[PDB]
């Protein structure tokens, strides 16, 4: 039994967990480093690969959280705190985890890798959401996540210097995935059958290793969760990168006045500086108020990505590739009580015309005049132009459109028609425990905890219906790692869940109720946001 | 009997003709001089007063229709012979006609006077679809209808000049309104309850009445069916109408060749052209190929109209006024085999996707690039964008929403928003003798028939639910005539007509079945045209 919590790596010896799930025990490996601390001069620097130890590594707890942001506009508010850092902060970060079943697989077992999202800025491998116990046991597979450097630390870019090139967040993904590779097999996982999966941020990331030859090598199937690389908010330019990181230096005093100007001058001023100073004055180099927009993003320097996502998935070959995307039935809902005026989550946000007309400009910033017309008048219901409750939805709607569900449809309209298999989903299924306001719906994020399993843990107050539809979620995500297709192999009683094309746009609904066939992922909002707004841009 | 075939008005004495219905006769006067001649040198000029005549003028029979170009695209087809002239063409042609109840009212009747429609380039009062003799028999109101000078002859604008000062089409209406206050007390019509109501280029002539102060002293009340007179179509501008006058004159050779251009010599040389030489030559002005687009327009240049009807609908004060306005099904779907391409009206004209992209340039000539993209953003189905019935029903709604719906909607919501009550219907039956395709629907102007009763001809071939339908409707538009209301004067167990209000946006259903109440006239489609798109070509 115990035996089986002793595993040899390439760089030593790891002692694991037995966790206890209702079905059964597995085995993790947690709190494995894969690099070396990026700490010191390290800073803002490509990872380096762990150097072997002697001895045996202790893996039976997470590790430290990445330095990071931590939301405290709710003391005490489970719909906040569980996205918060559960373990303490700390540079010395770069560690990733390994579920594995018990019995440890004989033969090889196809392998989840899990990105967390976070804007970029935020996130953990450690959260309790995140908690691959219950996945492992029920589909018998083997799962893995990582930590990799947010925020400035992770994506502090001054393009074409070395000191801070930037992106060095996704080269921390990267250096898991080769760990995944040369190490997944000692846990009795199958490294020729690797497929990521993430979620906001971490789906955006894995569409980047997508277009990322050096990454595409690592991995073989992909699920973009409420997630793309080619949103508004996913990517920023080199100008705008300098920008904002000589902006955070200014702030905690970089350059001293007033010796100073080049990247290596400002970087080393930076890498002396404690870094919770450097988290707080994140928020402060973003050029105006807005929602859904972060400051240290992955940057477009023709390194990690020779072009914009965009450029990138309209010039790909994915022949040979299945992908799995989709998005929650609310996804711009949260994000309103976060900048737009006249929302509150403690109230029902019934917002005036005046107020939906400025929040326009909040959820949808930097566009011209006319382009906030163009948006005020796809959204406006004229049979209604001021009904509060169609206008919160309205905005809800704007958010969600023009940052999640309008990038995934391009996306994945994208990729099928350019050689890969693409299987859509709607998460329509409100949590029962879901501590939000009603008004906000499914938010960003709540189809988590339901493909992990969580419903099965025992200490909590999930219905018996959440946690049946649970595992009919993990079956649907191991049965795409297993084979590329969410579909059982061969169950024909069940209803069917047909692949996504450019044409039919067909997606299935997930909640209580069987499957359910629809067409199009929201295809007139998504014209306006994809087809007609850059024609609009341009012109003006 | 024969007694009441005589009449005495202020110009002399008339013979009338007793007309046969199946409920009743009606006494019909038919050919009233009400202008002098415009011929000669006055042609282009504003008309005047008939002189007094010595005898008995016979009014048994339709004058000379007005000079017009006649629709020769389908010889013998029922469609388009209906809306030529069945008189001979003649400038002298200004003669209204008068139907009056059997035996003749003996206290004052309210006054129905019509309009014709037909882009003010054609039309005239003795069409057989506008025989007055079934509305008056049923309802026993006075019915009275003019000629007025249609194309060249009734709107060639040299702005400035008095030789051509245009408009002068509008005055022929205006003079006939004053015929009316001065003589139809002795038909048995009340002159201070006169209603006008027109269709199309009538009914946006009976809207330049309610702008125009000396025209709104001579009638109460008004309908407006299917035309505007905000219409993209209705007005014309001063240097525009120019442009038109003398490019027509270029045409037919004026000037003749080495004197001046000025307004008094190119007048006068077309007037020593013939009438028919002039009509040959309208449609060879137009500015570009469209659809719903017509030579020669009233014009504004601040006499008729001090300003644009936009400009006066926004700042008039309407309190007293009671307005019935409507418009059919599928307003735009004949003008799209008379320029459109793939368009034909003997096949099912299943245009491709590049057919409707250069049609919309055609329904919606002289707009930008831009702003032909956003009218494809609007009205593409993007769930099936090369479905060829639905692109065919789309650039339909294109050409109607933009000529008719949409400025229909504008002016009855700023009338109920300004102290007048206003009435709304949709007109919804397509007539079992339709001789158009299936897929035209209920074109354009094919109300006008159920409005003056023509189904209770015995020797057509309606069924018996369109005779008791058009009885409803002469019913609606009476009882509007009688006391501004179209629901009867006190019957709540027939369903209601609510008024139309520019909050509410209610309107009725014109069809077999009862009335329908519905909220909106293309509300999210009029936002587009009536909104967003001046803000879009004011940004170009
Ligand atoms: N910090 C948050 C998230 C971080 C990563 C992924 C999903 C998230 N959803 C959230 C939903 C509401 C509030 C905060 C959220
Ligand atoms: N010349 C026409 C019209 C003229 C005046 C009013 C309505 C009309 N509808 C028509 C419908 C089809 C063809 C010609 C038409």
């Amino acid at each position: 039994e115990d035996a089986e919590l002793l595993v040899t790596v390439r760089g030593g010896r790891l002692r694991g967990i037995r966790l206890k799930t209702p079905g059964g025990p597995v085995s993790a490996f947690l709190g494995i480093p894969f690099a070396e601390p990026p700490m010191g001069p390290r800073r803002f620097l490509p990872p380096e690969p762990k150097q072997p130890w002697s001895g045996v590594v202790d893996a039976t707890t997470f590790q430290s959280v990445c330095y990071q942001y931590v939301d405290t506009l709710y003391p005490g508010f489970e719909g906040t705190e569980m996205w918060n850092p559960n373990r303490e902060l700390s540079e010395d970060c770069l560690y990733l985890n390994v579920w594995t079943p018990y019995p440890r697989p004989t033969s090889p077992t196809p392998v989840l890798v899990w990105i967390y999202g976070g804007g970029f800025y935020s996130g953990a491998s450690s959260l309790d959401v995140y908690d691959g116990r219950f996945l492992v046991q029920a589909e018998r597979t083997v799962l893995v996540s990582m930590n990799y450097r947010v925020g400035a630390f992770g994506f502090l870019a001054l393009p074409g210097s070395r000191e801070a090139p930037g992106n060095v967040g996704l080269l921390d993904q990267r250096l898991a995935l080769q760990w995944v590779q040369e190490n997944v097999a000692a846990f009795g996982g199958d490294p020729t059958s690797v497929t990521l999966f993430g979620e906001s941020a971490g789906a955006a990331s894995v569409g980047m290793h997508l277009l990322s030859p050096p990454s595409r090598g690592l991995f073989h199937r992909a699920v973009l969760q409420s997630g793309a690389p080619n949103g508004p908010w996913a990517t920023v330019g080199m100008g705008e990168a300098r920008r904002r990181a000589t902006q955070l230096a200014h702030l905690v005093g970089c350059p001293p006045g007033g010796t100073g100007g080049n990247d290596t001058e400002l970087v080393a001023c930076l890498r002396t500086r404690p870094a919770q100073v450097l988290v707080n004055h994140e928020w402060h180099v973003l050029p105006q108020e807005s929602v859904f927009r972060f400051s240290f993003v992955p940057v477009v320097d023709g390194d990690f990505l020779s072009d914009t996502p965009e450029a990138l998935i309209n010039a790909g070959d994915f022949h040979g590739l299945q992908v799995l995307v989709g998005v929650v039935k609310d996804e711009g809902s949260y994000f309103l009580v976060y900048g737009a005026p006249g929302f509150s989550k403690d109230n029902e946000s019934l917002i005036s015309r005046a107020e939906f007309l400025a929040g326009v400009r909040v959820g949808v910033p930097q566009v011209s005049d006319l382009a906030a017309e163009a948006v005020v008048l796809h959204y406006t219901d004229w049979l209604h132009p001021e009904d509060p409750a169609r206008l919160r939805e309205a905005l809800s709607d704007v958010v969600g459109d023009h940052n999640v569900v309008c990038p995934v449809a391009q996306l994945a309209g994208r990729l099928a028609a350019q050689g890969a298999r693409v299987y859509a989903y709607v998460f329509e299924h409100r949590a029962s425990t879901l501590s939000w306001p009603l008004w906000m719906g499914v938010p960003h994020g709540y189809e988590i905890e339901f493909i992990f399993g969580i419903p099965l843990d025992p200490s909590r107050n999930y219905t018996a219906e959440e946690k049946i539809f649970a595992q009919r979620l993990m079956r649907y995500w191991a049965n795409f790692a297993r084979t590329g297709d969410p579909n059982e192999p061969r169950d024909p009683k069940a209803p069917q869940w047909p692949p996504y094309t450019a044409g039919a746009q067909q997606y299935v609904s997930l909640d209580l109720r069987p499957l359910e066939v629809r067409r199009g992922l929201r295809a007139q909002a998504c014209a306006f946001w994809n087809r007609f707004l850059p024609k609009l841009l341009s012109a003006t």
